[PDB]
């Protein structure tokens, strides 16, 4: 006694956004029951190896990752990946990071027709650089409705600006699994070294001035430093809307610098939310969205699970090679290895379990919409107060992506690691 999304109403959704594994839309019709939600609808996905089993099916979990994932029959009972993904958001991660901040949505059933006209339209509404991206998978009879961040209540009170923020890894791991060669990983973050990389593979115009060991430093200044660092090189780590509309960044990791016609309009489009004169709302605008982050204290629950991670992939690898029961192609080994290996079968699980929770919370984005209040409002949830303008924000603070990472990809991370090390190191 509920509902199914059918040709007719893929006329009420346009295309917001999409990443790796998901597109995005939100609701444009007049109904209710959807004002200021967004649909995510689950792309068909290949080539990729990670979520193929040993016979080339993308079934919901491996014989592996079933066994790894025990500890919870629920996730492991799952029909489908979008069952899947909603249980492991809801039974792994909101524990960890609390109901306030994690939607995990409702599903909602969807015909084919509704999905193969979702499929042409995010055709004709996609930027040109993402037109030979994967479409729509048609075959799934599920999608998610979640609230839609960028956006503060369903309806305008003035504007509503929210800010996403890819924050990344906030922390450097200990030297206790890691090779000599490979020291500098205790010292530079993946972030920065990831960063030489991709400018090596002209994957960037430029080196990013964003470090996130200043986001998650607990410093007020440095939080400061960094959200101005992104607000200069957005790439794929910030974006700013005004009331679901781009208004910085959102061209992928190849977003361009920041330059006096981009932030001359940015300023603009701030005019009426800041109230401050022209030239000087963006000043204002990096302060409170500096201030909501630090004073949240969201991102301190997060770098916790990113901690998770104990051993470093390095250390990682070979309890996953133990899990698969497969001789281990990495051990001259060293005696921090060896006793790894030595582990119980249980507590390598655990390790390998708390690895990939870890790469949910390294690999999210958060999304932080703001509400400006009226003098004439009473007394605030949460809120800015910018004393220079006089003015209060209510602000809400909302963890997205938050995805099931699949085992197999243990070895993709591995791979990826050796190459930035590696380059890094001869860089030097
Ligand atoms: N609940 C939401 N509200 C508003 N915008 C969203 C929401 N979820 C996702 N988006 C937008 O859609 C984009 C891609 O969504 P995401 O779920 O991250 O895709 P993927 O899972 O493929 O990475 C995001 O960058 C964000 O701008
Ligand atoms: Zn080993």
């Amino acid at each position: 006694m509920e509902m199914i999304l059918e040709e007719k109403d893929a006329s009420d959704w346009i295309y917001r956004g999409e990443g790796g594994a998901n597109l995005v839309l939100a609701y444009a019709g007049s109904s209710p029951l959807f004002v200021g939600k967004v649909i995510r609808i689950q792309k068909a996905r290949r080539n990729d190896k990670a979520i193929k089993n040993s016979n080339g099916v993308v079934s919901v979990l491996t014989s592996d990752e079933q066994h790894l994932w025990r500890e919870n029959n629920e996730l492991i009972s799952s029909p489908n990946k979008e069952v899947l993904e909603q249980r492991y958001v809801q039974n792994v991660i909101i524990p960890l990071l609390g109901p306030k901040h994690v939607d995990a949505g409702v599903r909602v059933s969807v015909s084919k027709e509704f999905l193969e006209c979702v499929d042409k339209k995010v055709t004709k509404q996609r930027p040109l650089w993402r037109v030979n991206a994967a479409n729509v998978d048609t075959s799934h009879d599920s999608a998610l409705i979640l609230n839609d961040h960028s956006l503060f209540s369903q309806g305008i009170t003035g504007d509503c600006i929210s800010v996403e923020i890819k924050p990344k890894c906030g922390f450097l791991p200990t030297s206790r699994f890691i090779g000599k060669e490979n020291m500098l990983k205790t010292s530079v973050s993946r972030f920065k070294m990831h960063q030489l990389l991709k400018l090596e593979y002209i994957e960037i115009s430029e080196e990013s001035e964003y470090d996130p060991l200043d986001l998650f430093s607990g410093s007020k200044e440095r939080v400061l430093e960094a959200i101005k660092a992104l607000y200069s090189t957005p790439q794929n780590n910030f974006r700013v809307f005004l009331n679901g509309s781009l208004i910085l960044g959102g061209s992928g990791e190849s977003t361009g610098r920041t330059s006096p016609e981009i932030g001359y309009a940015f300023e603009d489009a701030l005019k009426g939310f800041i109230q401050s004169e022209d030239g000087h709302r963006t000043e204002c605008f990096l302060q409170l969205v500096s201030d909501a982050v630090y004073g949240s204290g969201v991102l301190d629950r997060l770098l916790e699970i990113q901690k998770l991670d104990k051993l470093d992939i390095e250390g990682a690898i070979h309890c996953y090679y133990d899990i698969i029961n497969q001789p281990c192609p990495i051990c001259r080994p060293l005696e921090a290895e060896l006793s790894l290996h030595a582990l119980p079968l249980d507590e390598s699980l655990k390790i390998v379990k708390e690895y990939l929770i870890a790469a949910t919370a390294k690999d999210c984005s958060i999304m932080i919409s703001f509400q400006s209040r009226n003098a004439w409002d009473s007394e605030p949830g949460d809120y800015v107060s910018l004393k220079p303008t006089n003015q209060t924000f209510d602000y809400k603070v909302h963890f997205i992506d938050l995805s099931l990472k699949p085992l197999k990809r243990m070895e993709s991370y591995y791979k990826l690691d050796k190459k930035i090390i590696s380059f890094y190191n001869r860089k030097q």
